[PDB]
């Protein structure tokens, strides 16, 4: 499987999900900079208001 590991707009770099991690996660939410988009494997925790779309499909978090 695979999961993007960058932020905002930049030469997207891919990281092969590590053991245990079998899903990708996309954390998107606007802040004081504009549009912040975190991404990677291992659906982390978030705060009420931020969106986290997890998908058990390779490359699913831009």
């Amino acid at each position: 499987r695979i999961c993007f590991n960058h932020q905002s707009s930049q030469p997207q770099t891919t990281k092969t999900c590590s053991p245990g991690e079998s899903s990708c996660y996309h954390k998107q939410w606007s802040d004081f900079r504009g549009t912040i988009i975190e991404r990677g494997c291992g659906c982390p925790t978030v705060k009420p208001g931020i969106k986290l779309s997890c998908c058990e499909s390779e490359v699913c978090n831009n």
